[PDB]
């Protein structure tokens, strides 16, 4: 199964080989090619289909790192998944020197997060709506350079009125010209339209 | 838990756990506790035993950061390993935003390496003997503050008479009061004594 069958940069393909993948799932086969071109995506895929890899690979492939600038924002509902996402970015960026990732899921002292943003500004930020919004509101987190807006476990986030509003306020702070992708193992018929309100003629896949 | 019993500072233990590390190798279990106390180390461990993690964690734990000066020097044989060591440092210094690392493995104009030391002096330097010595000789790199002298793939380095001489000249420029640690997948009986000449009653482990 050609991960090499995708148009990926050499350093990226090499990292994938090192991780021992060799077989994209049907979802990866149908999402990655379009995701790499910056197309918006709404994807419902069961556990094991490799949803994280889809956006991790797609965003690393499009990454045009600028020191002191955050260009990728990923948000999700569970703390465990947030760190697994960061783990994945590290795995696939093994041969891409200086690609920095930071996780802001909710640690006492927002000051610590501000210090990371100020002294070792990351290129990719992964976190929870509340904390991301707080950092954005106090100006520690500059969101004017986001080129990729990604939500994982997107239904759990948007189905809750309070978290939905937070995500909406954050979205409003980012550039219009950007890629938006959302993933979840479960996307009810009722929540799908809500996800699409953040996208532009997105590719859709439900399994 | 795994690394939770290593008596590492909060910010460091957190990075370890958040990065998904819960399985210290036998080598790491035996070396880390002593390395953290500043003990010199001579270690032979097969690939996958976590040699780099040993000195990355030990040195981050002992690091007493001073703006403008390098306190940790790591040198190895292969260019690829040099860059992965850098990734390891970045990974575990996740919650230590002020700590900076740089890689100088040659290949390009030394002026560029000089540019780094004159504007963004790192606390940790990783590179090849030839280039480190050159930067040291022209004064760009001040080695009078090194508290940790580390060699990975030490046998391949000390094996070559010319590379050995470069290492000896660099060593001579560092403070007497420092920690010296050497690692490799293979330490012949003939090169072990050569490694120990740079150490003071070191802990030795050969597996």
């Amino acid at each position: 199964s050609g991960f090499r069958d995708f148009l990926l940069k050499p350093e990226l393909l090499r990292a994938i080989v090192d991780c021992g993948f060799e077989h994209p799932s049907e979802v990866q086969h149908e999402c990655i090619p379009q995701a790499i071109l910056g197309m918006d995506v709404l994807c419902q895929a069961k556990s094991g289909m490799g949803k994280t890899a889809v956006f991790v690979l797609a965003t690393l492939q499009q990454l045009e790192p600028v020191t002191g600038q955050v260009s990728v924002l990923v948000m999700c509902h569970t703390r465990e998944l947030a760190f697994q996402i960061s783990k994945e970015y590290e795995r696939f960026s093994k041969y891409m020197p200086n690609v920095k990732v930071a996780v802001f899921f909710g640690g006492l002292s927002i000051k610590k997060d501000e210090e990371v943003l100020k002294k070792n500004c990351p290129h990719i930020v992964v976190g929870t709506p509340g904390r991301i919004l707080a950092l954005a509101r106090n100006k520690s987190l500059n969101l004017k350079h986001i080129k990729h807006f990604i939500l994982d476990e997107c239904d759990k986030m948007l189905e809750q009125l309070d978290m939905r509003r937070d995500v909406q306020e954050i979205f409003r702070m980012t550039p219009h010209e950007k890629q938006v992708m959302m993933f979840s193992a479960t996307l009810s018929k009722e929540i799908r339209p809500v996800c699409r309100k953040f996208m532009q003629d997105p590719m859709e896949i439900f399994v």
